[PDB]
This record gives C-alpha cells, sequence and structure tokens, in this order.
C-alpha cells in the first residue's frame, strides 16, 4: 500500500522551545508553541498554530538559550504567558473543529519530552489544569522504530537521514522542526505505515 487510510483525521505536530542555559535552568519554561494541522490521510499541512510565550520566572532569555533556538528578547518580550497561549489553543482548536468528539485527531512529537515532561511540569507549577488533548501523542522516534525496524540515535537529523531526506529550516526552531516532523511522517505513511497512539 501507499498513503493507507490512518486511524485519525488530522495529526498535530508540536515542538516546545523553552528557557535553557548550560548547565540546565530550573525551572524551564515554555518559549515557542507551535502546532502544524496535517490532513490525517495526505500529511499535508493544513493549518499552523504559532505563538512565542513570555516567560516569567526567568524572563530574560540566557545567550545559550538565545543561540540554541534563535530566539531573541524582543520575540518573547510583550507576548502572552503561557495561560493565555493555552486558551489561544483552546480556541484555534475550536475553530479548526478538533472539539468536535467524532473528529479524531492526536498530537505527535519528536520524543516524549514535549507532553510528558514539559508541558504538564510547567501546568502543575502553574497551577493550570491540563487540557485532555495534550494527554495522548505519539512518539514520532518510537512510531519510526516500529515503520523501519530501527532506533534511530540523534532524534530528526538521524531519521531525516535514514529516509534520504534533506533538513528543513533551522535546527532548533520549533517551528521548523514540526515542518520535518510532518516531513518525516509523509515519507512513513507514502512507505504505507498506519500511525497509532503511543503514550501510555
Ligand atoms: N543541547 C542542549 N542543551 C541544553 N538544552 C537543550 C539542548 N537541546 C535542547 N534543549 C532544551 O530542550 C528544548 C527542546 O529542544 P528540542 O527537543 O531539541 O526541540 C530547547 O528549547 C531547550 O530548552
Ligand atoms: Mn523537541
Ligand atoms: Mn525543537
Amino acid at each position: 500500500m501507499s498513503f493507507p487510510p490512518q486511524r485519525y483525521h488530522y495529526f498535530l505536530v508540536l515542538d516546545f522551545e523553552a528557557t535553557c542555559d548550560k548547565p540546565q535552568i530550573h525551572p524551564q519554561e515554555i518559549i515557542e508553541f507551535p502546532i502544524l494541522k496535517l490532513n490525517g490521510r495526505t500529511m499535508e499541512i493544513e493549518s499552523t498554530f504559532h505563538m512565542y510565550v513570555q516567560p516569567v520566572v526567568h524572563p530574560q532569555l540566557t545567550p545559550f538559550c538565545t543561540e540554541l533556538t534563535g530566539i531573541i528578547q524582543a520575540m518573547v518580550d510583550g507576548q502572552p504567558s503561557l495561560q493565555q497561549v493555552l486558551e489561544r489553543v483552546d480556541e484555534w482548536m475550536a475553530k479548526e473543529g478538533l472539539l468536535d468528539p467524532n473528529v479524531k485527531s492526536i498530537f505527535v512529537t519528536c520524543g516524549d519530552w514535549d507532553l510528558k515532561v514539559m508541558l504538564p511540569g510547567q501546568c502543575q507549577y502553574l497551577g493550570l489544569p491540563v487540557a485532555d488533548y495534550f494527554k495522548q501523542w505519539i512518539n514520532l522516534k518510537k512510531a519510526y522504530s516500529f515503520a523501519m525496524g530501527c532506533w534511530p540515535k540523534n532524534g530528526l537529523l538521524d531519521m531525516n537521514k535514514g529516509l534520504s531526506l534533506q533538513h528543513i529550516g533551522r535546527p532548533h526552531s520549533g517551528i521548523d522542526d514540526c515542518k520535518n516532523i510532518a516531513n518525516i511522517m509523509k515519507t512513513l505513511a507514502y512507505r504505507g505505515f498506519i500511525f497509532k497512539q503511543t503514550s501510555k
């Protein structure tokens, strides 16, 4: 087969960037919140959510963080905080039609960190409830391992290598990481893979 029927109407590709430092800052805070809505059958990008987020606990970005992500201070200054961004996300979900119980969608991330560690950890820190659509997801490294029969070593770069795909955009940009995840998904579906929830 090729581009088989999938179990979901849409895939929501997500890749946070967060405050960081050498050695690691504590706690980390989300500073970039991108979502790509993919057509569930063809994997084409149909809509994009993208907001930078103002960190509060450590409001000044370290030089390491800027070097790593490309995100400069003026991009987060004046932005809403995570709480407001999470409400913007919910409105975006509603307008996309994804809050319909008969429309099936699922988040896709490179690894488990984004939705297993980063978002629940910051939300608990903030005393915010986590929306239920953030609680199931597909780990692309785990899906790739089932599709290709091997464990990639360095996330997106090694998955692009095994699939002979040219990298899209700037590494460690949240939105560009999402596009690479989208591109890998399209190739896995081209090869006939059917995606399944991996989160426990
Ligand atoms: N090499 C690194 N050193 C320190 N922190 C990192 C590194 N790579 C990623 N991070 C942190 O993890 C976040 C997610 O990056 P990634 O998982 O590569 O998309 C970044 O925004 C940083 O906060
Ligand atoms: Mn990531
Ligand atoms: Mn990233």
